[PDB]
């Protein structure tokens, strides 16, 4: 069986949630289901990024970093896939995976996912990982325009895996409160986590008669897309997709144009692994605690329509979209493949301010915050051959992310963006520098005030 079609190469960049969805063209589009989520924090392994920028790597730092990082992440991805998971998205610091099932099967799948999580830690018993698990209701949001599409999962099961991850330490498996409540406590030995109703898994000791492989095989019964039969030894059913112009047209909207060029063998397959000077514009849109996914969807859609319009003008791109802690964040990048300018900084700031001004007027968005940072970041396709994504990794990515969270409601920028801007100083305001999560000394940070006092 030949399987190297463009449609298959595109499907590699997407989860089954998208590849085998059959939903409408209306945007936003929303859907609701239940499942188990797994969040694998892979920092410590992506904190090395600074080492590989050193002159010791003789201008092959990016290539060496992508190689060693994919060595490890692809092993994590194989475990997830073999246990029936769907990897939803990659980021420099983590990956999120989903086991979507009927509510009545959540109990058994949690055991599958816990076994998976511990086999993942088993891969690193000679850097390590941190794993959070959650279970419950999940809402999916698809937004975009006629040429591009983005998706998110939303809900407290998503927020649950957020906090479960934040509590974890190296080699931990933390289960959200609702996951612990729905899990098979007959099999899962836990321990308290102080002043937190979430729990840490110590052992998975099953009944004497329990045979996991038979148990897993029965669980695959409810996994709609687990490879089986003649395809039992494929990691993804996506690998079997055949040409379908209508499906490919839909799928390619989720994929960055430069990726598609490479997919089409119109660009060298290594062109996108690089250490590149870029400007990160990290946009956060916050909604109120009580806001529900059917009201958030339209707000994100309206914000997105304007965001993409401004980025096209100032020649930026959306690398990633996330949502947790009731905030939807856009990881935007300027100076990405091909399109780099020496006025990129003023454009990034002006684009930020434009996005700040519009989005603050979108209703149901309570707060807009944008962090801007410029510097060298690693760019590359990260993951497994059969499931990977273009991602950016580096100090300035994390800095932009921290700035938008620690300085809400304004546009902030780093000392690099400030000095290099083709703009005068009174356009800015030096900020009180706060102590931020896992951040080296910033340098001075600034608020982009804009051209007016008003
Ligand atoms: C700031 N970033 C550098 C780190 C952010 O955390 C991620 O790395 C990250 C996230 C966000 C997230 C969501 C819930 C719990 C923890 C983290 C997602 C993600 C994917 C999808 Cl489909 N839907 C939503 N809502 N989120 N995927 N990844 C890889």
């Amino acid at each position: 069986e030949f399987q190297d079609w463009p449609i298959v190469r595109i499907a590699a960049h997407l989860p089954d949630l998208i590849v085998y969805g059959h939903f409408s063209p209306e945007r936003p589009f929303m859907d609701y289901f239940d499942g188990v989520l797994m969040f694998v924090d892979i920092s410590g392994f992506t904190a090395m990024t600074e080492k590989f920028s050193s002159a010791m790597y003789m201008d092959r730092g990016a290539e060496q970093l992508v190689e060693i990082l994919n060595y490890h992440i692809s092993a994590i991805v194989e475990k997830v896939l073999i246990f029936g998971g769907d990897i939803l998205k990659f980021a420099g610091d983590a990956l999120l995976a989903l086991w979507r099932v009927e509510r009545k099967q959540l109990k058994n799948i949690i055991t599958v996912v816990i076994k998976c999580s511990l086999e993942i830690h088993g891969l690193f018993e000679t850097i390590r990982v941190k794993i959070g698990l959650a279970a419950g209701h999940i809402s999916m949001l698809v937004f975009g325009d006629e040429t591009h599409s983005h998706f998110l999962v939303i809900g407290q099961a998503v927020d649950d895996v957020r906090l479960a991850q934040n509590m974890a330490q190296m080699n931990d498996v933390i289960l959200s409160p609702n996951c612990w409540q729905l899990c098979d406590r007959s099999m899962i030995e836990i321990e308290s986590v102080p002043d937190q109703r979430a729990v840490k898994v110590n052992f998975l000791k099953p009944p004497p008669n329990f045979n996991f492989d038979e148990f897993f095989t029965k669980c695959t019964t409810f996994m709609h897309y687990y490879p089986s039969g003649e395809h039992k030894n494929l990691l993804r059913l996506a690998c079997t997709l055949k040409p379908d112009p209508e499906l490919e047209m839909s799928l390619q909207k989720y994929v960055m144009e430069s990726i598609l060029k490479q997919i089409d063998n119109k660009q060298l397959q290594g062109y996108l692994s690089e250490l590149r000077p870029v400007t990160i514009v990290f946009v956060n849109l916050m909604f109120e605690d009580q806001d529900k996914a059917e009201e958030i969807g339209p707000a994100i859609q309206d914000a997105y329509m304007h965001i993409t319009s401004v980025l096209k003008i100032f020649q930026g791109q959306i690398n990633k979209v996330f949502m947790f802690d009731k905030g939807c964040s856009f990881l935007c990048v300027f100076g990405f493949p091909g399109e780099k300018v020496p006025d990129e900084l003023t454009h990034a700031l002006e684009c930020a301010m434009d996005i700040f001004d519009f989005c603050s007027q979108v209703h149901k968005i309570q707060t807009v915050s944008i962090g801007v940072a410029s510097g060298i970041v690693f760019c590359g396709i990260v993951g497994h051959t059969v499931r990977h994504e273009y991602t950016v990794i580096g100090q300035k990515v994390n800095l932009a992310a921290r700035m938008m969270m620690y300085y809400p409601g304004i546009v902030t920028c780093d000392s690099v963006t400030y000095n290099g801007s083709n703009l005068p100083a009174y356009f800015f305001k030096e900020l009180p520098k706060k102590v931020m999560k896992g951040v080296a000394d910033s340098g001075p940070l600034y608020q982009y005030w804009g051209r007016t006092e008003k």
